Protein backbone atom coordinates (compact mmCIF):
# COMPACT_ATOMS: atom_id res chain seq x y z
CA UNK A 1 0.00 0.00 0.00
CA UNK A 2 2.48 2.35 -1.17
CA UNK A 3 3.00 5.75 -0.44
CA UNK A 4 1.53 5.39 3.20
CA UNK A 5 4.03 2.92 3.66
CA UNK A 6 6.54 6.23 2.71
CA UNK A 7 4.44 8.90 4.45
CA UNK A 8 4.91 6.83 7.06
CA UNK A 9 8.59 7.12 7.02
CA UNK A 10 8.19 10.52 6.65
CA UNK A 11 6.04 10.73 9.48
CA UNK A 12 9.02 9.60 11.52
CA UNK A 13 11.05 12.35 10.21
CA UNK A 14 9.69 15.25 11.14
CA UNK A 15 9.21 13.99 14.20
CA UNK A 16 12.78 13.41 15.14
CA UNK A 17 12.94 17.55 15.06
CA UNK A 18 13.98 18.50 18.41
CA UNK A 19 14.51 15.36 19.86
CA UNK A 20 18.12 13.67 19.43
CA UNK A 21 18.76 11.12 16.47
CA UNK A 22 18.25 7.87 17.73
CA UNK A 23 18.39 5.13 14.47
CA UNK A 24 16.82 2.10 16.17
CA UNK A 25 13.38 3.69 17.12
CA UNK A 26 13.81 4.34 13.31
CA UNK A 27 15.54 1.00 11.96
CA UNK A 28 11.85 0.04 13.83
CA UNK A 29 10.71 2.43 11.39
CA UNK A 30 12.10 1.14 8.38
CA UNK A 31 11.47 -2.81 10.04
CA UNK A 32 7.63 -1.74 9.89
CA UNK A 33 7.65 -0.34 7.19
CA UNK A 34 9.40 -2.37 4.64
CA UNK A 35 8.43 -5.58 6.58
CA UNK A 36 12.68 -6.51 6.28
CA UNK A 37 15.70 -6.81 8.26
CA UNK A 38 17.61 -3.55 9.27
CA UNK A 39 20.87 -2.70 9.86
CA UNK A 40 22.69 0.04 10.31
CA UNK A 41 26.26 0.54 9.68
CA UNK A 42 28.51 3.43 9.75
CA UNK A 43 31.54 3.76 7.54
CA UNK A 44 33.66 2.20 9.78
CA UNK A 45 31.01 -0.24 9.76
CA UNK A 46 29.76 0.36 13.59
CA UNK A 47 26.14 -0.77 13.93
CA UNK A 48 24.93 2.35 15.44
CA UNK A 49 21.61 0.34 15.09
CA UNK A 50 18.95 -2.32 13.64
CA UNK A 51 15.88 -4.52 14.65
CA UNK A 52 14.35 -7.77 13.79
CA UNK A 53 11.52 -9.98 14.78
CA UNK A 54 12.48 -13.46 14.48
CA UNK A 55 15.98 -15.63 15.08
CA UNK A 56 18.27 -16.16 12.05
CA UNK A 57 21.14 -18.54 10.39
CA UNK A 58 23.88 -15.58 10.17
CA UNK A 59 27.18 -16.80 12.09
CA UNK A 60 29.93 -13.84 10.97
CA UNK A 61 27.32 -10.64 12.45
CA UNK A 62 26.69 -10.92 15.86
CA UNK A 63 30.51 -10.77 16.52
CA UNK A 64 30.33 -7.31 16.12
CA UNK A 65 27.06 -7.11 18.31
CA UNK A 66 30.12 -7.92 20.90
CA UNK A 67 32.66 -5.57 20.40
CA UNK A 68 31.02 -2.74 18.31
CA UNK A 69 34.23 -3.64 15.86
CA UNK A 70 34.41 -5.28 12.43
CA UNK A 71 37.69 -6.56 11.06
CA UNK A 72 39.58 -4.52 8.76
CA UNK A 73 38.62 -7.20 6.01
CA UNK A 74 35.59 -8.20 6.09
CA UNK A 75 32.99 -4.86 6.26
CA UNK A 76 36.45 -3.69 4.59
CA UNK A 77 34.65 -4.18 0.63
CA UNK A 78 31.06 -4.34 2.34
CA UNK A 79 31.77 -0.59 1.70
CA UNK A 80 33.57 -1.11 -1.33
CA UNK A 81 29.86 -1.46 -3.15
CA UNK A 82 29.09 0.96 -5.38
CA UNK A 83 25.70 0.80 -5.96
CA UNK A 84 22.97 -0.73 -4.27
CA UNK A 85 22.74 -4.87 -4.69
CA UNK A 86 19.43 -6.40 -5.42
CA UNK A 87 18.89 -9.65 -3.95
CA UNK A 88 21.85 -11.36 -2.48
CA UNK A 89 22.80 -15.03 -0.59
CA UNK A 90 25.28 -17.73 -1.20
CA UNK A 91 23.80 -19.06 -4.25
CA UNK A 92 23.93 -16.15 -7.17
CA UNK A 93 26.61 -15.94 -9.76
CA UNK A 94 28.31 -12.34 -10.06
CA UNK A 95 32.14 -10.86 -9.95
CA UNK A 96 31.28 -7.52 -8.17
CA UNK A 97 32.75 -9.31 -4.58
CA UNK A 98 36.33 -10.43 -4.36
CA UNK A 99 36.61 -13.94 -2.53
CA UNK A 100 37.92 -12.20 0.57
CA UNK A 101 33.93 -11.00 1.08
CA UNK A 102 32.56 -14.61 1.29
CA UNK A 103 30.55 -14.07 4.98
CA UNK A 104 29.27 -11.04 5.74
CA UNK A 105 25.42 -11.22 4.00
CA UNK A 106 25.35 -14.66 5.62
CA UNK A 107 21.81 -15.40 6.59
CA UNK A 108 18.23 -14.44 5.70
CA UNK A 109 17.78 -13.68 1.92
CA UNK A 110 19.90 -10.02 2.26
CA UNK A 111 19.75 -6.79 0.74
CA UNK A 112 21.84 -4.05 0.26
CA UNK A 113 21.80 -0.26 0.25
CA UNK A 114 24.69 2.54 0.50
CA UNK A 115 23.76 5.11 2.70
CA UNK A 116 24.81 8.56 1.42
CA UNK A 117 24.90 12.01 2.49
CA UNK A 118 26.49 14.96 1.42
CA UNK A 119 28.59 13.93 -0.78
CA UNK A 120 29.99 10.95 0.78
CA UNK A 121 29.32 7.29 1.59
CA UNK A 122 28.16 7.26 5.28
CA UNK A 123 27.62 3.76 5.91
CA UNK A 124 25.38 1.02 5.00
CA UNK A 125 22.21 -0.03 5.74
CA UNK A 126 21.79 -4.09 5.55
CA UNK A 127 18.10 -5.53 4.65
CA UNK A 128 18.25 -9.55 4.91
CA UNK A 129 14.80 -11.43 5.21
CA UNK A 130 14.18 -14.87 4.50
CA UNK A 131 11.81 -15.75 1.47
CA UNK A 132 9.93 -13.32 0.32
CA UNK A 133 11.66 -11.82 -2.78
CA UNK A 134 12.91 -7.52 -2.31
CA UNK A 135 10.44 -6.15 -4.22
CA UNK A 136 10.43 -2.59 -6.26
CA UNK A 137 8.59 -1.30 -3.68
CA UNK A 138 10.35 -2.81 -1.35
CA UNK A 139 13.69 -1.41 -2.89
CA UNK A 140 11.93 1.89 -3.48
CA UNK A 141 11.22 2.07 0.61
CA UNK A 142 15.24 1.34 1.95
CA UNK A 143 16.41 4.29 -0.56
CA UNK A 144 14.22 6.48 1.03
CA UNK A 145 14.87 5.04 4.42
CA UNK A 146 18.56 5.22 3.66
CA UNK A 147 18.46 8.93 2.17
CA UNK A 148 16.79 9.24 5.40
CA UNK A 149 18.76 7.63 7.93
CA UNK A 150 21.48 9.30 5.77
CA UNK A 151 21.09 13.09 5.92
CA UNK A 152 20.32 11.67 9.73
CA UNK A 153 23.76 11.25 10.70
CA UNK A 154 24.71 13.54 8.82
CA UNK A 155 22.38 16.00 10.96
CA UNK A 156 23.42 14.02 14.06
CA UNK A 157 27.35 14.62 13.48
CA UNK A 158 27.20 18.03 12.81
CA UNK A 159 25.62 18.72 16.05
CA UNK A 160 28.24 16.12 17.43
CA UNK A 161 30.52 18.46 16.91
CA UNK A 162 29.75 21.88 16.61
CA UNK A 163 29.25 21.74 20.10
CA UNK A 164 32.89 20.80 19.93
CA UNK A 165 34.15 23.81 18.96
CA UNK A 166 31.68 25.66 21.28
CA UNK A 167 33.15 24.49 24.24
CA UNK A 168 36.50 24.97 22.29
CA UNK A 169 36.14 28.30 21.27
CA UNK A 170 34.53 29.46 24.92
CA UNK A 171 37.87 28.33 26.24
CA UNK A 172 40.59 29.98 23.71
CA UNK A 173 37.92 33.22 24.48
CA UNK A 174 38.60 33.19 28.15
CA UNK A 175 42.22 32.21 28.55
CA UNK A 176 42.29 35.05 25.38
CA UNK A 177 41.63 37.42 28.30
CA UNK A 178 44.09 37.22 31.19
CA UNK A 179 47.05 39.52 32.34
CA UNK A 180 50.48 37.48 32.05
CA UNK A 181 49.98 37.60 35.22
CA UNK A 182 46.14 36.25 35.66
CA UNK A 183 46.51 33.80 33.38
CA UNK A 184 50.22 32.84 34.86
CA UNK A 185 47.92 32.78 38.22
CA UNK A 186 45.59 30.21 36.82
CA UNK A 187 48.82 28.60 35.18
CA UNK A 188 50.44 27.31 38.89
CA UNK A 189 47.04 26.92 40.25
CA UNK A 190 45.77 23.80 37.88
CA UNK A 191 49.91 22.83 37.96
CA UNK A 192 49.24 22.56 41.70
CA UNK A 193 45.69 21.38 41.39
CA UNK A 194 44.39 17.99 40.41
CA UNK A 195 40.75 18.12 38.66
CA UNK A 196 37.84 20.46 38.46
CA UNK A 197 37.43 19.99 41.98
CA UNK A 198 39.85 22.38 43.35
CA UNK A 199 40.51 23.52 47.32
CA UNK A 200 43.29 25.59 48.26
CA UNK A 201 42.63 29.08 49.50
CA UNK A 202 43.67 31.97 47.30
CA UNK A 203 45.68 33.42 50.13
CA UNK A 204 48.12 30.52 50.45
CA UNK A 205 49.57 31.00 46.65
CA UNK A 206 50.33 34.43 46.76
CA UNK A 207 53.27 34.96 48.80
CA UNK A 208 54.56 31.64 47.38
CA UNK A 209 54.11 32.08 43.60
CA UNK A 210 54.23 35.65 44.58
CA UNK A 211 51.28 37.53 42.62
CA UNK A 212 49.05 39.29 44.98
CA UNK A 213 46.24 38.02 46.52
CA UNK A 214 44.27 40.53 44.97
CA UNK A 215 44.74 39.64 41.55
CA UNK A 216 44.98 35.66 41.82
CA UNK A 217 41.75 36.58 43.70
CA UNK A 218 40.46 38.10 40.35
CA UNK A 219 41.83 35.51 37.24
CA UNK A 220 40.01 33.42 39.39
CA UNK A 221 36.57 35.27 38.88
CA UNK A 222 37.70 35.87 34.93
CA UNK A 223 36.54 32.67 34.80
CA UNK A 224 32.99 32.10 36.66
CA UNK A 225 32.88 35.11 33.66
CA UNK A 226 32.93 33.03 30.57
CA UNK A 227 31.10 29.99 32.96
CA UNK A 228 34.36 27.81 32.74
CA UNK A 229 35.14 27.71 36.42
CA UNK A 230 32.65 27.33 39.59
CA UNK A 231 33.33 28.21 43.26
CA UNK A 232 30.67 30.70 45.48
CA UNK A 233 33.93 31.07 48.48
CA UNK A 234 32.85 30.79 51.77
CA UNK A 235 34.44 33.79 53.49
CA UNK A 236 37.73 33.18 52.73
CA UNK A 237 38.56 30.31 55.14
CA UNK A 238 39.42 28.02 52.08
CA UNK A 239 38.72 28.60 48.59
CA UNK A 240 37.17 25.78 46.38
CA UNK A 241 36.65 25.36 42.48
CA UNK A 242 35.13 22.73 39.97
CA UNK A 243 35.40 23.35 36.34
CA UNK A 244 32.14 23.44 34.06
CA UNK A 245 33.88 22.77 30.11
CA UNK A 246 36.50 19.63 29.56
CA UNK A 247 38.31 21.06 26.75
CA UNK A 248 39.67 23.72 29.23
CA UNK A 249 42.17 22.14 31.70
CA UNK A 250 43.46 20.31 28.30
CA UNK A 251 44.09 24.10 26.79
CA UNK A 252 45.57 25.14 29.57
CA UNK A 253 48.15 22.37 30.10
CA UNK A 254 48.52 23.05 26.04
CA UNK A 255 50.70 25.69 27.15
CA UNK B 1 9.10 2.09 -14.09
CA UNK B 2 8.74 5.34 -10.79
CA UNK B 3 11.70 3.78 -9.01
CA UNK B 4 14.19 4.89 -11.59
CA UNK B 5 12.47 7.88 -11.53
CA UNK B 6 12.96 8.28 -8.03
CA UNK B 7 16.65 7.38 -7.91
CA UNK B 8 17.16 9.36 -11.01
CA UNK B 9 16.38 11.98 -7.87
CA UNK B 10 18.67 10.37 -5.65
CA UNK B 11 21.19 10.55 -8.35
CA UNK B 12 20.88 14.42 -8.83
CA UNK B 13 20.88 14.77 -4.32
CA UNK B 14 24.29 13.52 -4.60
CA UNK B 15 25.67 15.81 -6.60
CA UNK B 16 24.27 18.87 -5.26
CA UNK B 17 26.84 18.12 -2.66
CA UNK B 18 29.70 20.61 -2.85
CA UNK B 19 27.83 22.66 -5.47
CA UNK B 20 25.84 25.72 -3.88
CA UNK B 21 22.35 25.32 -4.27
CA UNK B 22 20.19 25.88 -7.13
CA UNK B 23 16.29 25.55 -7.18
CA UNK B 24 15.36 25.68 -10.73
CA UNK B 25 18.00 23.20 -11.48
CA UNK B 26 15.87 20.88 -9.09
CA UNK B 27 12.73 22.53 -9.62
CA UNK B 28 13.72 21.44 -13.42
CA UNK B 29 14.73 18.19 -11.86
CA UNK B 30 11.21 17.42 -10.70
CA UNK B 31 9.51 19.00 -13.51
CA UNK B 32 11.37 16.21 -15.74
CA UNK B 33 11.11 13.18 -13.37
CA UNK B 34 7.36 13.84 -12.79
CA UNK B 35 6.21 15.91 -15.46
CA UNK B 36 4.19 18.49 -14.45
CA UNK B 37 4.57 22.32 -13.32
CA UNK B 38 7.58 22.88 -10.28
CA UNK B 39 7.09 25.64 -8.27
CA UNK B 40 9.02 26.35 -5.00
CA UNK B 41 8.00 29.21 -2.75
CA UNK B 42 8.58 29.58 0.57
CA UNK B 43 8.08 30.18 4.21
CA UNK B 44 7.71 34.19 3.31
CA UNK B 45 6.19 32.95 -0.27
CA UNK B 46 9.18 33.86 -2.49
CA UNK B 47 9.49 31.70 -5.54
CA UNK B 48 12.80 30.58 -4.86
CA UNK B 49 12.77 28.33 -8.16
CA UNK B 50 10.37 26.93 -10.68
CA UNK B 51 10.38 24.87 -13.90
CA UNK B 52 7.86 24.44 -16.80
CA UNK B 53 7.07 23.52 -20.56
CA UNK B 54 3.45 24.37 -22.19
CA UNK B 55 1.90 27.82 -21.93
CA UNK B 56 -0.45 28.69 -18.99
CA UNK B 57 -3.72 30.46 -17.89
CA UNK B 58 -2.62 31.72 -14.25
CA UNK B 59 -2.65 35.35 -14.18
CA UNK B 60 -3.09 35.88 -10.79
CA UNK B 61 1.18 34.29 -10.49
CA UNK B 62 2.92 36.46 -12.94
CA UNK B 63 2.45 38.69 -10.12
CA UNK B 64 5.59 37.93 -8.38
CA UNK B 65 7.62 36.98 -11.58
CA UNK B 66 8.75 40.65 -11.30
CA UNK B 67 8.37 41.77 -7.86
CA UNK B 68 9.40 38.53 -5.91
CA UNK B 69 7.34 39.92 -2.80
CA UNK B 70 3.28 38.43 -2.89
CA UNK B 71 0.83 39.66 -1.19
CA UNK B 72 -0.29 39.46 2.25
CA UNK B 73 -3.64 37.83 1.82
CA UNK B 74 -2.45 35.39 -0.61
CA UNK B 75 0.41 33.14 -0.23
CA UNK B 76 -0.64 33.52 3.51
CA UNK B 77 -3.75 30.70 2.91
CA UNK B 78 -0.77 29.16 1.16
CA UNK B 79 0.59 28.76 3.91
CA UNK B 80 -2.12 27.61 5.51
CA UNK B 81 -2.75 24.02 4.23
CA UNK B 82 -1.95 21.71 6.91
CA UNK B 83 -0.78 19.27 4.65
CA UNK B 84 -1.14 18.13 0.76
CA UNK B 85 -4.25 18.85 -1.49
CA UNK B 86 -4.40 15.87 -4.15
CA UNK B 87 -5.28 17.80 -7.23
CA UNK B 88 -7.24 20.62 -7.82
CA UNK B 89 -8.20 23.90 -10.04
CA UNK B 90 -11.73 25.50 -9.16
CA UNK B 91 -15.19 23.47 -9.81
CA UNK B 92 -14.81 20.91 -6.38
CA UNK B 93 -16.52 20.78 -3.31
CA UNK B 94 -14.03 21.36 -0.04
CA UNK B 95 -14.51 23.54 3.08
CA UNK B 96 -10.32 23.91 3.63
CA UNK B 97 -9.08 27.00 2.05
CA UNK B 98 -10.54 30.56 3.75
CA UNK B 99 -12.92 32.86 1.64
CA UNK B 100 -9.77 34.47 1.06
CA UNK B 101 -7.49 32.41 -1.20
CA UNK B 102 -10.12 32.13 -4.23
CA UNK B 103 -7.40 32.55 -7.55
CA UNK B 104 -3.94 31.76 -6.52
CA UNK B 105 -4.33 28.13 -7.73
CA UNK B 106 -5.20 29.10 -10.93
CA UNK B 107 -3.40 27.45 -13.93
CA UNK B 108 -2.36 23.51 -14.29
CA UNK B 109 -4.75 21.02 -12.10
CA UNK B 110 -2.75 22.38 -9.42
CA UNK B 111 -1.38 20.15 -6.69
CA UNK B 112 0.27 20.96 -2.81
CA UNK B 113 2.39 19.94 -1.10
CA UNK B 114 4.03 21.63 2.15
CA UNK B 115 8.16 21.52 2.38
CA UNK B 116 8.76 20.40 6.06
CA UNK B 117 12.64 19.86 7.28
CA UNK B 118 14.04 21.10 10.73
CA UNK B 119 10.96 20.61 12.11
CA UNK B 120 9.93 23.87 10.38
CA UNK B 121 7.39 24.25 7.19
CA UNK B 122 10.09 25.74 5.41
CA UNK B 123 7.53 26.12 2.05
CA UNK B 124 5.77 25.37 -0.58
CA UNK B 125 5.84 23.41 -3.67
CA UNK B 126 3.69 23.17 -6.65
CA UNK B 127 3.17 21.26 -9.24
CA UNK B 128 0.27 21.73 -11.45
CA UNK B 129 0.13 19.99 -14.78
CA UNK B 130 -3.25 20.66 -17.59
CA UNK B 131 -5.38 17.40 -18.00
CA UNK B 132 -3.25 14.15 -16.44
CA UNK B 133 -4.47 12.88 -13.12
CA UNK B 134 -1.81 13.53 -10.63
CA UNK B 135 -1.32 9.76 -9.23
CA UNK B 136 -0.90 8.35 -6.01
CA UNK B 137 2.92 7.97 -7.46
CA UNK B 138 2.89 11.69 -9.03
CA UNK B 139 2.64 12.15 -5.16
CA UNK B 140 5.21 9.93 -3.83
CA UNK B 141 7.78 11.65 -6.26
CA UNK B 142 6.60 14.89 -5.31
CA UNK B 143 6.65 14.67 -1.75
CA UNK B 144 9.95 13.22 -1.35
CA UNK B 145 10.67 15.94 -3.99
CA UNK B 146 10.15 18.57 -1.10
CA UNK B 147 11.39 16.54 1.70
CA UNK B 148 14.75 17.70 -0.98
CA UNK B 149 14.02 21.35 -1.90
CA UNK B 150 13.40 20.30 2.43
CA UNK B 151 16.59 19.78 3.21
CA UNK B 152 18.02 22.20 0.85
CA UNK B 153 17.00 25.30 1.86
CA UNK B 154 18.17 24.00 5.08
CA UNK B 155 21.32 24.09 4.22
CA UNK B 156 20.94 27.26 2.21
CA UNK B 157 19.77 29.01 4.80
CA UNK B 158 22.29 26.97 7.18
CA UNK B 159 24.71 28.32 5.14
CA UNK B 160 23.41 31.93 4.99
CA UNK B 161 24.74 32.65 8.25
CA UNK B 162 26.74 30.37 9.71
CA UNK B 163 28.64 33.71 7.35
CA UNK B 164 27.37 36.21 8.29
CA UNK B 165 28.13 35.66 11.91
CA UNK B 166 31.27 35.10 10.31
CA UNK B 167 31.60 38.57 9.64
CA UNK B 168 30.61 39.64 12.84
CA UNK B 169 32.77 37.09 14.73
CA UNK B 170 35.76 38.26 13.19
CA UNK B 171 35.11 42.04 13.58
CA UNK B 172 34.26 41.47 17.39
CA UNK B 173 37.76 40.33 17.17
CA UNK B 174 40.23 42.61 15.46
CA UNK B 175 38.49 45.41 17.39
CA UNK B 176 38.11 43.40 21.09
CA UNK B 177 42.37 43.54 20.27
CA UNK B 178 42.76 46.84 20.07
CA UNK B 179 44.83 49.26 22.53
CA UNK B 180 41.96 52.12 23.99
CA UNK B 181 44.35 54.34 22.13
CA UNK B 182 44.28 52.46 18.72
CA UNK B 183 40.47 51.96 19.01
CA UNK B 184 40.20 55.77 20.19
CA UNK B 185 42.25 55.79 16.87
CA UNK B 186 40.12 53.68 13.68
CA UNK B 187 37.27 56.09 15.72
CA UNK B 188 38.64 59.00 14.96
CA UNK B 189 39.70 58.09 11.25
CA UNK B 190 36.04 56.57 10.25
CA UNK B 191 34.16 59.28 11.78
CA UNK B 192 36.21 61.08 9.64
CA UNK B 193 35.56 59.47 7.27
CA UNK B 194 32.82 58.22 4.47
CA UNK B 195 32.11 54.67 2.94
CA UNK B 196 34.77 51.74 2.69
CA UNK B 197 37.56 53.93 0.49
CA UNK B 198 39.39 56.13 2.54
CA UNK B 199 42.27 58.14 1.46
CA UNK B 200 43.72 60.41 4.72
CA UNK B 201 47.03 60.81 5.73
CA UNK B 202 48.14 59.52 8.96
CA UNK B 203 50.70 62.47 9.52
CA UNK B 204 48.09 64.71 9.97
CA UNK B 205 45.76 62.78 12.07
CA UNK B 206 47.78 62.31 14.64
CA UNK B 207 48.47 65.92 15.87
CA UNK B 208 44.26 66.54 14.52
CA UNK B 209 43.79 63.84 17.51
CA UNK B 210 46.45 63.81 19.51
CA UNK B 211 47.99 60.28 19.11
CA UNK B 212 50.86 59.47 17.90
CA UNK B 213 51.42 58.16 13.87
CA UNK B 214 53.66 55.12 15.87
CA UNK B 215 49.79 54.12 16.83
CA UNK B 216 47.32 55.05 14.26
CA UNK B 217 49.74 53.79 11.45
CA UNK B 218 49.84 50.70 14.24
CA UNK B 219 45.64 49.95 14.64
CA UNK B 220 45.59 50.26 10.69
CA UNK B 221 47.67 47.49 10.08
CA UNK B 222 46.35 45.46 13.07
CA UNK B 223 43.10 45.65 10.83
CA UNK B 224 44.69 44.46 7.31
CA UNK B 225 46.17 41.78 9.70
CA UNK B 226 42.92 40.72 10.45
CA UNK B 227 42.29 41.71 6.77
CA UNK B 228 39.27 43.50 7.50
CA UNK B 229 40.38 46.71 5.74
CA UNK B 230 42.96 46.74 2.87
CA UNK B 231 45.77 49.43 2.85
CA UNK B 232 48.96 48.84 1.41
CA UNK B 233 50.99 52.46 2.26
CA UNK B 234 52.30 54.00 -0.41
CA UNK B 235 55.69 55.34 0.98
CA UNK B 236 53.43 57.95 3.17
CA UNK B 237 53.08 60.84 1.14
CA UNK B 238 49.19 59.78 0.78
CA UNK B 239 47.68 56.93 2.60
CA UNK B 240 44.31 55.23 0.90
CA UNK B 241 42.24 52.26 2.46
CA UNK B 242 39.55 50.19 1.81
CA UNK B 243 37.05 47.83 3.85
CA UNK B 244 36.63 44.21 3.51
CA UNK B 245 33.88 43.58 5.47
CA UNK B 246 30.60 45.45 6.19
CA UNK B 247 29.69 44.16 9.58
CA UNK B 248 32.63 46.22 10.86
CA UNK B 249 32.07 49.80 9.87
CA UNK B 250 28.77 48.90 11.36
CA UNK B 251 29.72 47.66 15.04
CA UNK B 252 32.40 50.64 15.27
CA UNK B 253 29.47 52.93 15.39
CA UNK B 254 28.08 50.69 18.15
CA UNK B 255 30.63 51.79 20.14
Amino acid sequence: ALLQKTRIINSMLQAAAGKPVNFKEMAETLRDVIDSNIFVVSRRGKLLGYSINQQIENDRMKKMLEDRQFPEEYTKNLFNVPETSSNLDINSEYTAFPVENRDLFQAGLTTIVPIIGGGERLGTLILSRLQDQFNDDDLILAEYGATVVGMEILREKAEEIEEEARSKAVVQMAISSLSYSELEAIEHIFEELDGNEGLLVASKIADRVGITRSVIVNALRKLESAGVIESRSLGMKGTYIKVLNNKFLIELENL
